């Protein structure tokens, strides 16, 4: 028995491996999410396929309430499990079964460093530094939903002018900050890699919210409580920091 | 059906209310805890009455890998929820079905302030200043089982001399703090608690797990899925953030 692994590229979680010649199978695959698949495979003793989710997507739903990305992969059976940074949220737990979380984060902001702004509401009750999100993310999702006086107002502006504000990616969304004055929404582990690697950036202000990612199977799986309770024994043998350590790090500052 | 709810005294998740008269019931009691109950009950639609626990444990097994404590009051379904600050681990996760979690935390530790110690490396490098945990509890037990060398000689050095290191509970810890040489091992939500309230004592160094607090319910409960979607709700809508900034708030120190 193969379980289907459903997942997506995103540094430093999942990675196309450099090679001079094709790579096949898990084989093309590296980073911390093939890393936390072995230790899981390690203790459950299953057999697994790593599979790119084929429309690119992590889940969100559309006009009509319908899924799409590794979310929709889950819902239709057809994986086992996804493992990706998938922040566990409401509107997701109620269509697939998320494990208990391997890694926390929360919104926070990423911009440039040496500039007198220290909080969201700073960016909130102006309009001269544009700021925004990855368009129907997980962050993007949180403003639109929040009754929070200052984060309605955020809203208000990230989705004037038909969401010029937003970014389509994260590396677009960074090189966005890197070149004009702008800030990203974005979620802290991913604030912490690329902070890590731009000496010129810098997280701006604590988390506005408090979440993680979860290890995500379809409703009714039988993996998910097994996969949870090697979560609790990878993060209780100190393994889960320092899978965390060992891809994070970067050459310093 | 009204559901039986396992809890426990601690400050400041649960608390007797202070009145003129004998309290019954639910209106006994007042805290963090008993506002999440609300809220629950308010997003699910459950009626609940507030049992504590009878034993007044947490949760852990005896050599006959027999548990006590509120997890045990769940595995004999004598209560179909544990509301309190009952730490998700490992050999918990395998005997009850916790909720996602309500609060983060992570062992730390609770000392005097103005001194040069600033790690757990610090206190396992010596034996001059005692330091210990509450017996039984998850923070003892993680260090117990941990394979980390720090933690290892942290607690051959705790389970010494019949365990004297150790202490009963918190409120014992925290004087033992206060009046000799002796750091403590605190869950960092109660240290946070503990340090706004008190001046002259601190949070050392920073966080050397991460875990939370889950609601508990027996395994194979319907109603665990259903507290972890109105958690989710409560975190996305801001409100599990106002609940601890209504309890954890004091005058804060310099
Ligand atoms: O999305 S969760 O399962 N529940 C919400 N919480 C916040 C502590 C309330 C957290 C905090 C840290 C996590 F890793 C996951 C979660
Ligand atoms: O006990 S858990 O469900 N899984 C372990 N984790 C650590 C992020 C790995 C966390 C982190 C924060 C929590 F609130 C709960 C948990
Ligand atoms: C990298 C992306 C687009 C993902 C990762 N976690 C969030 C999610 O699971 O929706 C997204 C980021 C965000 O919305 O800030
Ligand atoms: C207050 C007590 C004894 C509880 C609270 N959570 C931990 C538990 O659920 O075991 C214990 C604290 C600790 O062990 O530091
Ligand atoms: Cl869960």
């Amino acid at each position: 028995r193969t379980l289907i692994v459903t997942t997506i590229l995103e540094e430093p979680y999942v990675m196309y491996r450099k090679s001079d010649k094709p790579l096949y199978g898990n084989d093309r695959f590296e980073g911390y999410c093939l890393d936390l698949l072995k230790e899981l495979s390690n203790i459950l003793g299953f057999l697994y396929d790593v599979k790119l989710v084929p429309d690119g997507k992590y889940g969100a739903q559309n006009d009509k309430g319908e899924w799409n990305g590794m979310v929709k992969e889950l819902i239709d059976h057809r994986a086992d499990l996804a493992v990706a940074p998938l922040t566990i949220t409401y509107v997701r737990e109620k269509v697939i079964d998320f494990s208990k979380p391997f890694m926390t984060l929360g919104i926070s902001i990423l911009y440039r460093k040496g500039t007198p702004i220290d909080s969201a509401d700073d960016l909130a009750k102006q309009t001269k530094i544009e700021y925004g999100a990855v368009r129907d993310g997980s962050t993007m999702t949180f403003f639109k939903k929040s009754k929070i006086s200052t984060y309605e107002k955020m809203w208000a502006f990230m989705s004037s002018r038909q969401q010029s504000a937003l970014v389509k990616n994260s590396d677009e969304g960074i090189q966005r900050v890197l070149t004009t004055d702008y800030a990203l929404l974005m979620e802290s582990t991913s604030i912490e890699y690329v902070t890590q690697r731009n000496c010129n950036l810098t997280q701006i202000g604590g988390l506005i919210d408090s979440k993680g990612y979860g290890v995500g199977t379809p409703i009714g799986s039988p993996y998910r409580d097994k996969i949870t309770i090697a979560i609790l024994q990878l993060q209780e043998e100190g393994k889960l920091h320092m899978m965390k350590e060992k891809w994070w790090r970067g050459n310093g500052c």
